[PDB]
């Protein structure tokens, strides 16, 4: 009885996706990720976590004129990477980083078709670029930044309220990686969060100041 997918236009060429999962103990967690628009071509920025909801998304933008070109995911966790086997089945391309790729193959997960590593990698030159800042909610985690809007989706790194899932953290390394993300994309205007509200540049300095804190609590 989960909420439907929602589909809503962010910007111009922009569109946040938004699909649900039970949490047991947090309830329902909504999860965002992007479309972009390049052209008449779509590109995922995650998947929901079902192939039944990427299905739906893949039909909402087909029904509407646009080819779906291909799929990123910012790190290897459901939330991600639930859609990855299903666009796989449709011959659409996938993308993850070599360490998300890895991070799958351990897990027995299907892998994204296409890989990459790095710290700057263009999905697609001058429109679509991803950023690995080190790691920080996972060891692979990635962000996606469009300049020709300066919008920033950082996935499950950016936790402005408070890091969240420890499990696959590396909480020494975080403040590092959110100091770089801070310094790289600090004209930012609009930062997608995968799990809350969409906020400005305020939302990378908040992601750092969990981050330290994160880490002096681990200490003490
Ligand atoms: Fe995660
Ligand atoms: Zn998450």
């Amino acid at each position: 009885s989960l909420p439907d997918l929602k589909i809503e236009k962010l910007d111009e060429g922009v569109y946040v996706h938004t699909s649900f999962e039970e949490v047991n103990g947090w309830g329902v967690v909504p999860k965002h990720g992007l479309v972009v628009l390049v052209n008449a071509e779509a590109y995922l920025i995650d998947t929901p976590f079902t192939a039944k909801d990427t299905e739906k998304l893949v039909t909402w933008f087909v029904e509407r004129g646009y080819k779906i070109k291909g799929s990123i995911s910012s790190h290897f966790h459901s939330d991600s990477t639930g859609g990855i086997e299903w666009l796989n089945s449709r011959s659409i391309p996938t993308y993850a980083s070599e360490l998300t790729n890895e991070l799958l193959k351990k897990d027995g997960k299907v892998q994204a078709t296409n890989s990459f590593s790095g710290v700057n990698y263009w999905l697609v030159k001058n429109k679509i670029e991803v950023f690995y800042p080190g790691p920080g909610h996972t060891p692979d985690n990635v962000v996606v930044w469009l300049p020709e809007r300066k919008i920033l989706f950082g996935g499950c790194f950016i936790k402005p309220y408070g890091l969240g899932n420890l499990g696959d953290a590396n909480i020494e390394a975080w403040p590092k990686s959110a100091k770089l993300l801070k310094s790289k994309y600090g004209k930012a205007k609009l930062v997608v969060p995968s799990h809350s509200e969409v906020g400005d540049a305020s939302l990378l300095k908040l992601t750092l100041e969990q981050a330290v804190k994160g880490l002096n609590e681990s200490k003490k």
